[PDB]
């Protein structure tokens, strides 16, 4: 018997080379005909795949990583040292522009010691460095392949998945079918997989109800009911990594003062937000980084208290609150009742925040392409996913005091001397519970600083067919399709 499933999507794909993607989707996506030395599971979880097992020099720049024998491309080729030495080479070498180049130029050699043996070193130690190998961009791609294609390579992939690219529609969809090849006895037990974008997100949900899909992400809050109340379907509201926060410019205004920051975190009722915002589909912040990263922190959560909150304003010297501005990304998701609802919450305690939704100009012009001494930057309502699955990409980014704008994205314009210390120490060990140790502390001195006013998490909204079975949704957004199958 046949078994054929269809995806409906949320986009437009961009490209199958993930290496040159910076949407999660399509390396979702091109995940069918691709595999990494190593990868994460549905749980954010460290797995070996291409790789049997590595080490790692106390020194933190030599990596030695073994790999399994006979495992053979789509074209009949052998994946051996020495094509992972061709992807790698190929992906930090910054000539060739590949969109994900900075995760990989901080590699300065790969050699292939023997087929089955790969010693990478790094340039300076970054324990993250595994996870950055466990990362869908990652990829295992053919060498004879990246010669045949070259630049055209995320058009025609070819690697050691259990697909092999049937044929792509650049607008209407990507059809992968089943290689008979695959390393793995016994895989895939699906014949073809059919990854369709549609923009409508009614109907992206209603084509589960016709039986037209047999899985579909993400799902629109008034679909979701309909939906769990259908017998052949299955409605999953899973943990996400995205974070939602309002950022204040803690080198500003008001937000030079600590007590002030505190006030404002009582102002907001944050599981109200998430019912009016996200359809009860979020669960309130209780720390700054999405518990489902590694090596993430919690804290008891901080109660809704509009008294307290004009007690401490009035404290901090402002009787009669005061007047800012409150800048979020323009969307269309569920931004615009976050804004609403949060400057209704502040008006409450007498905080008049003058709302404003930036285009990608706007964004790039007062926000992120702006220094301390210039930005207007004050409150900022925006996300972050920390899309390697580790705390340094969800931590760095955002707090290190190196980071602040135009360099990268501390909006809060947030320093602390210990915090940098304590994250630029992580990157420096490989011991679980040094980095464990390491990462907690900075976490505590955060949360306990308010740079933020850390709101929510999101939750993933999916749905599949009762057939479908072995067909996940990641935290991260990708899938996981490994052992799927239809009954
Ligand atoms: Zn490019
Ligand atoms: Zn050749
Ligand atoms: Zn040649
Ligand atoms: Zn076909
Ligand atoms: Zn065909
Ligand atoms: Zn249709
Ligand atoms: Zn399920
Ligand atoms: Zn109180
Ligand atoms: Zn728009
Ligand atoms: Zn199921």
């Amino acid at each position: 018997a046949a078994k054929d499933v269809v995806v409906a999507v949320g986009s437009n794909f961009t490209t199958l080379d993930p290496y040159d993607a910076n949407d999660t989707l399509s390396q979702a996506v091109a995940k069918s005909f691709y595999q990494g030395l190593f990868g994460l599971d549905k749980e954010m979880k460290l797995k070996n795949v291409l790789a049997e097992s590595y080490t790692v020099s106390d020194d933190g720049i030599t990596y030695t990583v073994k790999l399994r024998e006979g495992i053979k491309f789509q074209d009949g080729t052998d994946f051996n040292a020495a094509a992972v030495k061709a992807n790698l080479d190929r992906a930090s070498d910054p000539a060739n522009h590949l969109k994900r180049h900075n995760l990989y130029k901080n590699i300065a050699k790969t050699e292939a010691i023997d087929p089955t043996t790969v010693k990478i070193t790094l340039k300076q130690p970054f324990s993250a460095f595994i996870n950055i190998l466990a990362h869908p961009a990652t990829a295992m791609i053919s060498p004879a392949a990246l010669e045949k294609y070259g630049k055209e390579i995320g058009f025609y992939p070819v690697g050691t998945g259990p697909y092999e690219l049937d044929t792509w529609n650049q607008t209407d969809f990507v059809k992968v079918k089943k290689f008979a090849g695959y390393w793995q006895p016994g895989l895939p037990k699906l014949d073809s997989i059919t990854w369709r974008p549609v923009a409508d997100n009614n109907t992206r949900a209603a084509m589960l109800q016709t039986g037209e899909a047999q899985f579909a992400f993400p799902i629109p809050y008034e679909q979701a009911t309909l939906l769990e109340k259908n017998k052949n379907i299955e409605l999953m509201a899973s943990p996400s990594i995205m974070q939602r926060y309002i950022s204040m410019n803690v080198t500003q205004k008001p937000f030079d003062n600590p007590k002030v920051r505190e006030a404002l975190n009582y102002a907001i009722n944050r599981p109200a937000l998430v019912k009016v915002a996200f359809a009860g589909y979020a669960t309130p912040a209780t720390g700054v980084v999405p518990p489902s990263i590694a090596y993430a922190q919690s804290y008891k959560p901080w109660p809704y208290d509009p008294v307290k909150a004009r007690e401490l304003l009035k404290e901090a010297g402002y009787p009669n609150g005061f007047s800012t501005t409150l800048w979020s990304s323009h969307n269309h998701s569920t931004a615009q009742k976050v804004l609403q609802f949060t400057q209704q919450q502040l008006a409450q305690v007498g905080i008049k925040a003058q709302v404003t939704a930036m285009d990608a100009g706007q964004r790039a012009a007062e926000v992120e392409g702006k220094g301390q001494k210039e930005s207007g930057v004050r409150m900022f309502y925006t996300g972050w996913s920390a899309s390697t699955g580790e705390a340094d990409w969800a931590l760095s980014p955002l707090f290190a005091s190196q980071n602040w704008p135009p360099t990268l994205f501390n909006t809060a314009f947030y320093s602390n001397k210990q915090v940098d210390d304590f994250l630029a120490q992580a990157l420096k060990t490989n011991d679980p519970a040094e980095k464990t140790r390491l990462y907690k502390a900075a976490q505590d001195i955060i949360w306990q600083e308010s740079p933020w006013i850390p709101l929510v998490v999101e939750k993933l909204v999916s749905a599949h067919s009762k057939n479908l079975t072995g067909f996940w949704i990641m935290p991260d957004t990708g899938f996981s399709f490994e052992d799927a199958d239809l009954q």
